[PDB]
């Protein structure tokens, strides 16, 4: 049948929390004015032989962020793999949704975005270091070039419905 999920994309201002769901939903990036930005997004596939019908809220890097992090039933943890503070501020959104959702077992994937760049401070390896201590699955993306944009999201549904 029919089931939603509701994401939550988090992290530092700038890393491509906007550029990673419009890519997934409107299938393009770019760096202009973008008219197709919208409050919360939706889109439909078939997961596992159910129809998932994806919720999306696109946030901002605290009565609000208390209602959206208990409403979200997974998190996509997202920082740039150029900007090591981006990287620093992943443990904070991870303590901070485990404490508003007062729960030990929150569904999140943590993505290490804009690969496409050169100009990589965060390596491979100390992210998966992070992700394996949370248990949580680690993927690298660019919206740019979709590099795992499709990943990222689907694998986010997976984990909520294995949690579930
Ligand atoms: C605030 N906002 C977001 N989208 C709209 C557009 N919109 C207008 C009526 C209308 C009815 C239905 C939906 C679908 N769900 C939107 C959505 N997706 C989420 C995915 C993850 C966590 C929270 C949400 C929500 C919001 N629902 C909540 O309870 C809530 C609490 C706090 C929020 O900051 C946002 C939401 C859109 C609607 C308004
Ligand atoms: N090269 C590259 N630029 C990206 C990527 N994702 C986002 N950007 C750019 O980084 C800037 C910030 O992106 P944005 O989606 O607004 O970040 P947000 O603040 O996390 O929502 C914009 O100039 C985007 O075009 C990516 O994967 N690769
Ligand atoms: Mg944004």
């Amino acid at each position: 049948g029919m089931t939603e999920y509701k994401l939550v994309v988090v992290g530092a201002d700038g890393v491509g929390k906007s550029a990673l769901t419009i890519q997934l939903i409107q299938n393009h990036f770019v760096d202009e004015y973008d008219p197709t930005i919208e409050d919360s997004y939706r889109k439909q596939v078939v997961i596992d032989g159910e129809t998932c019908l994806l919720d999306i809220l696109d946030t901002a890097g605290s009565a609000m962020r208390d209602q959206y992090m208990r409403t979200g039933e997974g998190f996509l943890c997202v920082f740039a793999i150029n900007n090591t503070k981006s990287f620093e501020d992943i443990h904070h959104y991870r303590e901070q949704i485990k404490r508003v959702k007062d729960s030990e077992d929150v569904p999140m994937v943590l993505v290490g975005n804009k690969s496409d760049l050169p100009s990589r401070t965060v390596d491979t390896k100390q992210a998966q270091d992070l992700a394996r201590s949370y248990g949580i699955p680690f993927i690298e993306t660019s919206a740019k070039t979709r590099q795992g944009v499709d990943d990222a999201f689907y694998t986010l549904v997976r984990e909520i419905r294995k949690h579930k």
